């Protein structure tokens, strides 16, 4: 049935698709399939996701997920695991860890599957059970299943990016396309403006200023053309605006 | 010994980080620890990399390779494949392909697995043997292989679009810089150049076209600065150009 197993997990890859990551979801099916306890602890040792289908009495462990992390020390000790390692109890002579660390194993077996994807190791996979030995087709199970939490960690991160990037781009790319006095405008509007929104008197500015209503009008579209903005009037006696891009304020004051 | 196949193909994938897809190398790879042929067809159908470690008599798959390519009918016969068939030869009775296109299985053991990525049915997977069975070991390796092809036809594809669009992007802010004259300018230069390089007299085209040597050499110095062009002189009496974007002369026919 192992064939089926990892088919599971191929369709819950395929099935994540173009829907935002989730970690918790992910560690339930793993939780499922390979029936074991699931953590999924980041380079930095942050958790983040978890299943549960076995209660298990450690005390090193349920406080790292009471503090939603690792300290620095287990943080650093588990990176430092060059490559799976498994069926860990506190009788287990070996490497890995240093003596007072070994309260990690302090009950149940645990599996050490290191998360490597996109040429970095992206954080870790820990299994856990109360006594079944981990054999080879859950370590395939357990490995499969880390190598696809990377994916998705780098799914996350790339989107994460993307975004970040494009949007400041449009912004820059929109900014390019202000006559000097449009700028100018812009930044005096924004000067008067008191953060995300407000309303103005275009032709108020205009005096204040020193610049054409007409031209601060025609800065505002292109902003609004390009999607930044959003703007409307109220039969002037105001006129209204919100910006749309969170990254447009900021972009601004680097002028 | 599958735990040590599934691995090789993880390191395989591990491998390949920071470097350009190839296709015929992870062909190779699972040739060898599917230990059968192996052939990746796009969704399109086109072949994309290929493997062989038995010759198979097999005028259709051939053709196909001579081709490097499937005709419409078979590529779309194979996309409706909707999940992974196995030991397919000329007596296996079943849905998949209508009796005409049965000269696939020609000869021995063929088997399919769909490629799916990113939500997507992205290709194909094909692998024959002589005589050997399929078991699920293979499988499980076969589909775990076109996994990995996945995300590197999605890597290829993505890398792709972003040099195509990148290049287009700033060809085209640089272009929207550009004065009347000077864009006029440009466009009487790449009409007199003969292609992607070559020289002229900037002071000759001003007299014949009408516009100042000065903005026409502005003008190429526009392009320049947005690494459009390289551009060099020889103390007059010549200058000289070369384009180093290839979307660049593209994108300027479109004017």
């Amino acid at each position: 049935a192992l064939l089926q197993k990892t088919r599971i997990i191929n369709s819950m890859l395929q099935a994540a698709a173009g829907k935002p990551v989730n970690f918790k979801e992910m560690a339930e099916t793993l939780r499922d399939v390979i029936d074991s306890n699931i953590f999924v602890v980041s380079r930095r040792g942050k958790l983040l996701g978890y299943s549960i289908n076995q209660q298990i009495e450690n005390d090193r462990m349920k406080k790292m997920l009471e503090d939603r992390q690792f300290p620095e020390e287990y943080t650093k000790n588990l990176f430092n695991v060059p490559e799976t390692s498994s069926n860990l109890d506190i009788n287990s002579e070996y490497t890995a860890f240093p003596v007072e660390n070994r309260d990690l194993f302090q009950a149940g077996l645990t599996t050490i599957v290191p998360i490597i994807g996109g040429g970095e190791r992206l954080g870790t996979l820990i299994l856990s059970r109360l006594q079944d030995q981990f054999n080879d087709d859950d370590l395939i199970l357990a490995e499969y299943g880390a190598t696809v939490v990377g994916m998705e960690i780098l799914r996350e991160k790339a989107e994460e990016i993307e975004e970040e990037a494009r949007s400041k781009a449009v912004v820059q790319m929109a900014i390019s396309s202000l006559s000097y006095s449009e700028l100018e405008a812009i930044e005096h509007i924004f000067e008067e403006l008191d953060g995300n929104e407000g309303l103005l008197v275009a032709s108020k500015i205009a005096d204040r200023v020193g610049i054409t209503r007409s031209v601060i009008v025609n800065a505002l579209r292109k902003l609004e053309s390009a999607g930044v903005i959003e703007s409307r009037s109220l039969g002037m006696k105001g006129t209204y605006i919100k910006v749309l891009n969170n990254k447009f304020l900021i972009e601004l004051e680097n002028l």
